[PDB]
């Protein structure tokens, strides 16, 4: 029975900044797993840190679990794209007769879902631009900003993000991926966690091959 | 047709966005009709710019038509220290230290800053003095604007880096002698389909006509 | 000549510029003298350092005659997740995960962050765990600093690149071999038109060694 409850907003004590994300949120189409968090600057919401993100677009926000996601982070959705065939330049939202030219998503250089995976470390004040896939076990530097997708367990960074490395060999990036601690039962999950922390693979390896019946 | 580009808030039911012109309070700042500032909070546009000292003189320019998106922040010249030797700024502290006052030719000092128009400018943009950014082009969001930027071009990063031209030179050549911003508003009115289009064909046709 | 280091507020009319020493209250924390942070809003230089905690030990080190921008912040080792497996920090959550307490030696530590003397840094500097930073260096503004900076050099960007040396090796050899700024405040203000001008060549001779 161990471990916090995922619909606690405030799971810490004394702490006022930290928040499990899926209880906070208000909004549809943002869609965030179990245990994952925001540390927040000032105790603002996640969903603040969501941006240019309408419903007419549809875009969606997509976050799995047990993911750390720093102050200041914030996702820029799709809302932010202008129009490139001609002028950027948005007439229509001024009205008075340009209301007209209120343009079609067809012609909006329109990018889809943010997508981010299990186990991901975003520092903090990272910037995350529209149709980004962020991987399984992926750590974003501080102050980075995702332009481009991020491949699962690596570590990325800068303006504009650069590769920086692979956190594990492959091999063992694979077994991550076919244990997905994170999507087994609390109790299972707790019963492994002292290598999921201390990262005994080969060990989670032979539990999970144990546990196979197949 | 169109707003009244001396409205400081020309959308109805929004405090955040405004038309920059009207807004200008201070000297040395020369702004363009219908560029706006689209504030976080309602700050206004003056308050994005940095180290403006007359004494230095330096100017920020900017012409019509601009996006200009939250956060942008402008540096002038007033940022550099002298960097002959120490560039710790003595003369500040006095108690006899202000006789070491730097002339402005011992200041590394670059010039204005010129932005041009129809230029797109990203959310929490950075511009560092005497940048010069041409008609039509593209800053992303996060950007610091260290160098030039080409009339239609798209630029990112920090340092800044070419990112790409948004179209041929046949096509931006042509945009740049259109130079639809400066036709009266009646004529705009009459071809904003294709200045959003980029109909640049059909802009060269009515405009010989 | 000059003015009171101690002086919290050194500038007349002015309540952002603050000299950084008479403000520090932490442990851990050590600024030179003359040194100062130029605020954005009066707020503090201590609260500009970001994940200081005692029990990890790490120091924040700045020199005399520092510049240091609105904005800049000092990220220590209090950030730094463990990496062994997965990067969630179960223990903060408790309720059974606080046996999962990590100790000093399973975090990543990047040691102290040190700062020379005589350097400039740019406002909204980012300042990662465990960089120095050498003597008269410039790092711009919006710079992140990912690694070490050389003295006498110029650096920017996210992530940090190196730009160029300010002075010849040779030159830099000589400024670093002299430390003015660790010079008593008389021969200092005798000597300031040249380290505020440069001249070098000057300097060593003003000082008139053994070994002439
Ligand atoms: C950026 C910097 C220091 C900062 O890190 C801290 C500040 O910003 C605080 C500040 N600075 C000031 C008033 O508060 C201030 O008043 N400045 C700084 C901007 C021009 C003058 C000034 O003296 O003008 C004189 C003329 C009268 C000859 C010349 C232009 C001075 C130039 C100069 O020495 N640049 C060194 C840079 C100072
Ligand atoms: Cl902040
Ligand atoms: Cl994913
Ligand atoms: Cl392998
Ligand atoms: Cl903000
Ligand atoms: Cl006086
Ligand atoms: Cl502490
Ligand atoms: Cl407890
Ligand atoms: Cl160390
Ligand atoms: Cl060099
Ligand atoms: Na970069």
């Amino acid at each position: 029975d161990h471990g916090p409850d995922p619909e606690n907003i405030l799971p810490i004590k004394g702490n006022r900044n930290l928040q499990f994300i899926k209880p906070t949120i208000t909004n549809e189409n943002i869609l965030v797993g179990e245990y994952s968090y925001y540390d927040s600057k000032r105790g603002e919401s996640f969903e603040d840190q969501v941006l240019y993100h309408y419903e007419v677009i549809g875009d969606k926000l997509i976050i799995g679990r047990f993911c750390s996601i720093g102050p200041g982070t914030t996702f820029i959705m799709n809302g932010a794209n202008h129009r490139m065939d001609g002028s950027t330049y948005p007439f229509h939202l001024f009205r008075m007769g340009w209301e007209k030219y209120m343009p079609s998503l067809k012609d909006l250089p329109l990018k889809g879902d943010i997508e981010i995976g299990n186990d991901v470390w975003i520092g903090r004040d990272v910037t995350i631009m529209p149709g980004v896939k962020i991987g399984d076990g992926a750590i974003i530097a501080a102050e980075a900003v995702v332009t481009k997708n991020v491949a699962p367990y690596s570590i990325v960074g800068g303006n504009p993000l650069k590769f920086i490395r692979k956190r594990f060999s492959d091999g063992v990036i694979e077994e991550w991926l076919a244990l997905q601690w994170w999507n087994l039962d609390m109790k299972i999950i707790n019963e492994n966690l002292p290598f999921i922390i201390n990262g005994d693979i080969e060990m989670l390896k032979r539990k999970r091959k144990l546990l196979d019946d197949t």
